[PDB]
């Protein structure tokens, strides 16, 4: 009943808990936490002009952290890829977020974070911006999603 | 080069101080003043579903306050309207929002606030949301337009 | 169901049978009569880069045709307003579009046609495009709106 | 200048000549031709509840051709994936669509068509619309991309 943006995805498994920031007006910085899979994610949006802090999707795991800070209006994304697949630390088999990568308009790349272990997943946008992110968290991240708007 | 709503109006005469709360996901409540004409304006937002209050655009003159709160977000606008004419104790003579009027989807109305008087306007909205107010506020509301959504 | 537009009026009364064009990528030609009011009202719209003629609405009175050619894409619609009122000569009061105006972000204002008696009506474009028009046609065009999209 | 959807991919190599159906309001036919490679991908749109030919993008390679006809308007695509990789029977290694699959949300699935050999691609699609299709042909699909709305 409330006003809603495209959303693709998710890429990854069915484990964790769903978590969604919802849309903004674009993105002004990611955070992330890695090592064999994706910990962490969170990010601080914009929204009409001021920065927003989205809710912290932590992990526990003893990770490294970084921060990918874009040039917020005139940099954006126009990719989002990755790679999902069971990770044998965890009790189960659940397809989980190994990796992540980012590439922008600007011709600046971000990452691979995480290994590149398993199936590989990627969108590629050629018009439109990524104004949100939506996922599944429990001891790391299970899964990933993009919201879009023009 | 960040995300963008349609805009429409504004309604109103050019004076006063410039604003643009931007856009959200819906209307929780509005607040305004009047007498002769309308004072104040300001708005809660729903951003993703919790309240967000936009910027106050208040008015010096002590009018009487009034507090639209919607069932939200079961319950939205389907249409603004309201008149438009100069107020003639400033010199300047300058067209300011002497009335607005609100329906929604529920079939409430709240108004008219103000003085029906001058040039009537009305936004009959049949799809789409409001998710966001601009306008220019000098001792008066000078003028008013609404973004929308999807 | 199938894609969807924001969609605003229509403004006018509630004779003569309903017309929906659709949306489309963006308006090329506006074709209309007129004499005491607005009589046959058609649409020459973009597709994705060619045109496209929306169903005629055609008026049998013997009113003068008009063809508005804007200078596609590059010059688009800014503002449509008009004023709606009974017309003398029809059995009830039902309001008809007695008169339009359209004005394009290039400064040119092609109007007024018909007779500018009764209610104004007006919606200014700040951002988006008129992608569709809808309406009512009897003998007469009883009343019109549009549909909006980025 | 003119209005515009969010647009993701291509999914494939840079060869053959680009091509862009545009967007429209809906997917009723999409007919493609398969062996070992994708090689013929047209469609037939909705348009405002009408059917609309999409530009055949025709291979002449002897492969098999089939349609499918989706319950439109109120069956439509939730998720397009394939797989592309270079073709050993062409004279460049560029990569090809090599293989093409369709799901709805009526819960039908359409192929996979053609050999799924090489990079495995797939967009998942919670909320929103394939509204058109844009990509590169040469003897045969080189790349496939698609237009989303709401």
């Amino acid at each position: 009943m409330a006003s809603q943006t495209i959303t693709v995805g998710p890429w990854g498994g069915p484990g964790g808990n769903e978590w969604d920031d919802g849309s903004y007006t674009g993105i002004r910085i990611i955070e992330l936490s890695y090592k064999e899979a994706i910990g962490s994610f969170s990010v601080i949006y914009d929204l009409n002009g001021e920065p927003f802090s989205g809710s912290k999707h932590t992990s526990k795991l003893p990770y490294t952290n970084v921060k990918i800070e874009l040039q917020f209006p005139e940099e954006f994304l126009v990719s989002v890829s990755g790679y999902t697949a069971p990770f044998s630390s965890l009790a189960t088999r659940t397809p989980v977020v190994r990796s992540l990568k980012f590439k922008t308009n600007k011709g600046r790349t971000f990452g691979p974070y995480g290994e590149e272990d398993g199936t590989y997943f990627n969108l590629p946008i050629e018009n439109g911006l990524v104004v949100g992110f939506k996922g599944r968290t429990g001891d790391l991240l299970d899964a990933i999603g993009v919201h879009m708007a023009l």
